[PDB]
This record gives C-alpha cells, structure tokens and sequence, in this order.
C-alpha cells in the first residue's frame, strides 16, 4: 500500500454518502494509507453539534491543505421539518468558502463516448422612496479628492439603488489562482461597463507580464468564445474544486447534489443507477494534490490511474444509466445499456486492480 | 386575400433585406392584403435621412400597434469607412426601444429534429486608500442619508452604483404579464432576493402587487400561474430574468397593446459577401418569417380577425413542418448531421429553401 497522509474528508448525505462510503472501501483504501482526519458533515450531525463539526473541517483544511468533499444537504422548510432541525443551519459550502477563500473551478469530465473547459467563476443596496439625488462619492484618506458623481435624479418616483466595490487584492488572487491553475493543467488560459471589467484586464496583464512551456494567457469578450483551456468569468459528469489564494491549498467536491431523489429509491428498495465519477474525481484531484505538495511519485501515478480507469470504463461502454441517456436518449433505454449504482462501482473497481496489477 | 389592417413595416439591411423582399413576395403577400406602413432603415436610407426614418418608423408603431422589423446594421468606426456614413448612427432599435420602452423577449424555435426569456451604471476606479459612500438626498429637504459602500484601508480597486425607478421595474412586470395572457404560458420571476434583500425584493414585490391587483383573475381563468422563484431553484412558460436562424425577439410595451417583433439574429453579413460575389448561399429565414407570425399574430388579436390569426398559425406550422420533414437550411443541417459531415444533399440554400417553404404554405393553405 501507499504512503498518502494528511488528507481532510467530509461525509455528506443521502445518495451521495451511500456512494462515498463505496468509493472509499472500493477504490481508495484497497491501495493508499491516508492520514484521515474525518469530518462527519451529515446533516443530523451537523444539527446535533450546531453545524460545529462544519467550522473545524474547514479548520483541519486550512492546515492541512487539502480536502474533499462529499455532496450536503442545504436546509429549507421541508428539511428544517424533515429533520426536525433546531435552526435552517448555512449552506457547510458557504462556511467553508468563507473559511478559506480563493476560487471554485467548475470542469465537465469528458467521456468521448458522449454527446475540456474549466469555468473560474470569481455590495449595499438599499430603496429610494422617492424623488431625489443618488450620488456615490469617493473620499481618499490624504482627503486630496472628493470624485462624488451622481448616480441618478430621481423625478419619476421612487425606485432601487446600489453600491459595489472590489479591492485589489481580491483581483489580484483572482488572477494567481487563475495563472497557477492555467500551469498546472498546460492549457491556454482566457478571462472575458467601461472602467470596473477594465481594471481586471489590466491586473491580470501587469501580474502575467511580470511573474508568469508553450502556452498563453488573453483576453476577450464574452461571444468570440477545440477545447481545453481555462477561463476567468450529465451532471454526475461536473467536478468543482476551490483554489485558495497560496496556490497550497485545494478542496475539491462533486458538482452535483445529494441526489435526493435517487437516494428515496433506495430507501424503497428500489435499484439505482447513480453516477460516483464526479464524487471519485475530487478524491483523484484532492489526492494528486496531496502528491504534488509532497511530491509522492507513487500516489501521483495512482489519482491517475484511477482518473483513468473511469474513462476507459465508461469509454469502453460500461456506465450508469444518466450516461445511458445521453447516448440512447431517455425513452428508449434497455435495462441491458447500463450497470446500477454498486455494478458500476463493481466493474470500476475490477479494472482498477487489473490496471494497477500492471 | 385576407385584409390584415395596419402594420409597420422596416426594412434593414444585406443578406436580411434580401430574405425579407423573398418572404414578402412569396409568403405574405400572395395571402394578405395590408394597409402598409414601410419605412426604409437600409443603413443607406438613414443617413441620407440624419437618421429621421428611424424616428418616423418609432412614432408610427407607436401609433398602429403593430411593427415588424427587418435586421439592421448597427455602424462602427469601420463600418463608417465602408459606406462613407456622416456619422456613427445609434441603433434603430436603441431609438426606436427608448420611444415605445416595454421589454424584449426571445423565443428558441423548437422542432423535434419551448422557453421563452426576458431580461430587462456608475463606474469608476480607486486609485489608493479612503472611503467610498452613497448618499440620497431626498428632493422634499428631509434628512441626507448615507451607506458605507467601503472603506478601502490597504490598495485601491473600483466601485459602481446602479440604480431603477419604480416605473420601469412596473413596466417590466406588465410586459410580461401581458406576455403571460398571450402566450397562455404561466411565468416565473427570477431574482438575487436573498442577497439583494432591499434592490431585488423591490422587483419581487411589484411583481406580486401587480399580479394580485391586476392579472390574478386572469391567469387562473385560463389555468396557468404566476410565481417567483430564485435563480439556482430556477434552473412551457415565461421567464422573467433581472439582469439562432431560430430565434425571435419580441419588444412588448406595458400596455400591451403595442407589439414589435424581429429576428434575433444580425444582418448575416458573410452570407452577404458570398451573395455579393454570386456564390450560393444557405441563410435561415424561420426566424425572420416569425417576425412575421407574431407581428400579424399580434394584429389579429388587436383586431378580432380569424381568418389572419388563422393565417398565422397557419404558416407557423408549415415552417416547422418544412424542417421536421428533411428539408432545411445548412446551419440547421449542421445542427443535426456535425458540422465536418453536412454534405450538400442535406440542405437546401437560401432560394430553395423558401421555395419549399412557399410550395407547402399552398398545400397547407388548400386544407
Ligand atoms: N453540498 C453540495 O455539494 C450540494 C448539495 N445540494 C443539496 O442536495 C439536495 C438535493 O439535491 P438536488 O439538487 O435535488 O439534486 P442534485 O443536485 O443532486 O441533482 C438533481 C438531479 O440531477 C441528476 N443527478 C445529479 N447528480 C447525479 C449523479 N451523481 N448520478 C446520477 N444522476 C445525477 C438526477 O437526475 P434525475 O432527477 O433524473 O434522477 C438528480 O435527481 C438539496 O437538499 C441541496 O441542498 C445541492 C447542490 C450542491
Ligand atoms: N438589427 C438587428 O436586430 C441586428 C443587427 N446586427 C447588425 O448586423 C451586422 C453584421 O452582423 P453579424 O454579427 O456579422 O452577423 P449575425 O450576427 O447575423 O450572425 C452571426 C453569424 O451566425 C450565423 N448566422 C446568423 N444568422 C443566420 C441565419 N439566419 N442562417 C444561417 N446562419 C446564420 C452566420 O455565421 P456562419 O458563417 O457561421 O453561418 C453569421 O455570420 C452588425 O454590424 C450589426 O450591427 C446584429 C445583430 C442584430
Ligand atoms: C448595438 C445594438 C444591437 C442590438 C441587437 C443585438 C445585437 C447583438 C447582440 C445583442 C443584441 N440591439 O438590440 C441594440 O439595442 C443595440
């Protein structure tokens, strides 16, 4: 077995759970030994500690530099009730964003057997009564300026209005997470209301022309938009993984849900056909990340392996039933054109240990 | 020959003004009689015009209700070069939108081989530190009141306001309600109202004031619902959102009376070259035809007319069953057989295509 380490995991819900547990037992402890600190972040839980264990995951991720993720209930009315919640607790997503900051990354896993791009998503408000001037003013702290232009006249009526900002800084991580992330992947990296979207472009060149293999950085504007490139800005198929600002720590997760729905099934005693790449896939991108900040050579190889293996097994046909769908179409697909959910992770697993055996 | 009544009419310009003359010449006109309101916005026309045709052809739907646009070049500085314009003329439909006001709405065209959608600034940079404020100073003298937007400790960055008036939020609500009843669609409001609290709780909140004391009569009166709803909650009915050759963009005033219709889609200028140069060309008229359909759809309503509502509908079907039956243009080839492995048997060109189209229209109209 593997030397892996400190490796932060947070359990999660429903379907997902169910998937998360098998992933775990099937493909991951079988052939690494991780220093595991555990989080359990199921929803009774995190009731029960008053969403505690949520603060000191994201603790354990902050000094340990690397997490994943299985898919949370985020509570409403209907779950508030459900599970009889003493509180409609936060998004644990939320929490752990604000936690740790950087940027999320969104990236559909490509099977070429289905009908990549990865996606870098990145104020007061208040009503006006009535008639009057809306003026948004700028004070420096050496008071040499005093730029207070008028947003609008109200005459009309009333109406609504607003203030944003955005401090450099922020830009500026932006653009490393951005520029590191564009490294890491050796794809082209592209990022798309005069002075505000302007300031971007700038910082972005004043960071790349002074500390960023045959590969570039641009710019353009939203519609000129192969494959295979980063951009600044099935579903079991969606991979989502949040870059802090110090390029060290990552937490990566499925881009989907808790897939409530399947997971009723299930309970019904009914078969399902759920889709673990997403889930197996921020295992792989949290576990090369675990590599690369350790430079293990023998578990950089393995989240490959199995990254690959996942492909290979969808690409030679076996695959969930989402997936059967894409291709067949949903109205005409034989039971015969896919696995369920613990066949699939059966058939994975199988070629996982011949893989890995050569 | 049906009489339709009153429409405005503009046409525009390259390859967009040779398929509307074509849809005209061999689908509307053999079929209708109409009191015509043309008016030319060829970019030609307009400059030659300072622009005046523009706001004539504003004023006139305006006044009849009913307008039909053609696509229409939008100059820019190289464009100015081409055509020696006098100016960089702001875009028809910029002039005519802030005339008649109302809201936009686009609607994808489906055939088996639908969600309709209508949407709806103060920047400035930060050199260095200090703070950044909005005030309002309330006309009727009362007290100033001011909002931290941020104090700015360490480097700079940018901030920007944004405001609304009551009355335009209100007219984006009746617009869509109105859009609602025509369509017989229920409708959904999307927001940021969780964050937002106090700007997109104002949209949320004339919606339902509007609704309830206007259109909740209505709506049930024919089965369907207005409802808000969040964005990622969100993701047949109308979508209210606060923010190709098959797809049509529809201006809907308030009063929803007034109506105008176009294609989505620009002037298609490549084709145009290739059409210049003589070359055969295969540009989508669907959507430009369904200007048509809704733009005479709308009069019929206007005007009690069965036999043009019929009309309409009439052709709308034949469209789509042109399609939905093998014979298209390339870029909807391309939709269905890739891109690299559309040969020329799989389409029909620009000509062609509306020929089909006109043959059908017969048959159809013969039943
Ligand atoms: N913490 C997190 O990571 C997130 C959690 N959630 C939470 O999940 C709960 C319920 O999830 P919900 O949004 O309803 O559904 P999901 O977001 O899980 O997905 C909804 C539907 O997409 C399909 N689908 C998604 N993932 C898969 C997969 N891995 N394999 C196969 N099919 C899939 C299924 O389609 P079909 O209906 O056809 O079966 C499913 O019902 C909510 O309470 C919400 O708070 C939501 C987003 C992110
Ligand atoms: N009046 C109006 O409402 C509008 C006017 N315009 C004006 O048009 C001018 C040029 O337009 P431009 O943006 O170059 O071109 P378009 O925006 O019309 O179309 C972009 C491209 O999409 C494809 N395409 C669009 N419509 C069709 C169709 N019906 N059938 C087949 N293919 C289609 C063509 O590319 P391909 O070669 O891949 O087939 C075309 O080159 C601009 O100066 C602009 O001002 C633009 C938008 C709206
Ligand atoms: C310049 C311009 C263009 C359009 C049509 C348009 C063209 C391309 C993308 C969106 C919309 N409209 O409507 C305007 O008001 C102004």
């Amino acid at each position: 077995k593997i030397s892996g380490g400190s490796v932060v995991e947070m359990q999660g819900d429903e379907m997902t759970r169910i998937i998360w547990e098998l992933i775990k037992e099937k493909l991951i402890f079988p052939y690494v030994e991780l220093d595991l600190h555990s989080y359990d972040l199921g929803i009774e839980n995190r009731d029960a500690t008053n969403d505690q264990v949520t603060k000191d995951a994201a603790e354990a991720i902050k000094k340990h530099n690397v997490g994943v993720k299985c898919a949370t209930i985020t509570p409403d009315e209907k779950r508030v009730e459900e599970f009889k919640l003493k509180q409609m607790w936060k998004s644990p997503n939320g929490t752990i964003r604000n936690i740790l900051g950087g940027t999320v990354f969104r990236e559909a896993i490509i099977c070429k057997n289905i009908p990549p791009i990865i996606i870098g998503h990145h104020a007061t408000d208040f009503v006006v009564p009535g008639p009057g001037k809306v003026e948004i003013t700028y004070t420096p702290s050496d008071g040499t300026q005093k730029v207070t232009y008028l947003v609008h006249n109200f005459e009309e009526g009333g109406g609504v209005a607003m203030g944003m900002y955005n401090q450099d800084k922020s830009i500026e991580d932006f653009a490393h997470s951005s520029f590191q992330m564009a490294l890491s992947k050796g794809w082209p990296l592209y990022l798309s209301l005069k002075k505000y979207d302007g300031r971007f472009k700038d910082i972005f060149q004043e960071i790349y022309d002074k500390q960023y293999q045959k590969i570039w950085y641009e710019h353009r504007l939203i519609d000129d938009m192969e494959g295979g490139f980063i951009w600044a800005c099935s579903l079991g198929m969606m991979t989502s993984v949040l870059v802090c600002p110090d390029g060290k720590t990552v937490e990566a997760e499925a881009a989907h849900g808790t897939v409530t729905r399947h997971y009723r099934m299930y309970q019904k005693g009914q078969e399902t056909s759920t889709n673990p790449i997403a889930s197996i896939f921020a295992w792989t991108r949290g576990l090369a990340h675990r590599a690369k900040l350790d430079n293990n050579k023998e578990l950089a190889f393995f989240a490959n392996a199995l990254e690959e293996v996942s492909i290979e097994t969808i690409e030679a046909g076996f695959m969930t039933k989402d997936l059967a769908a894409c291709i067949k179409g949903l109205p005409n697909v034989q039971r015969s054109d896919y696995l369920n959910t613990f066949e699939f992770m059966d058939k994975l697993g199988e070629n996982l240990k011949i893989k890995l055996a050569q």
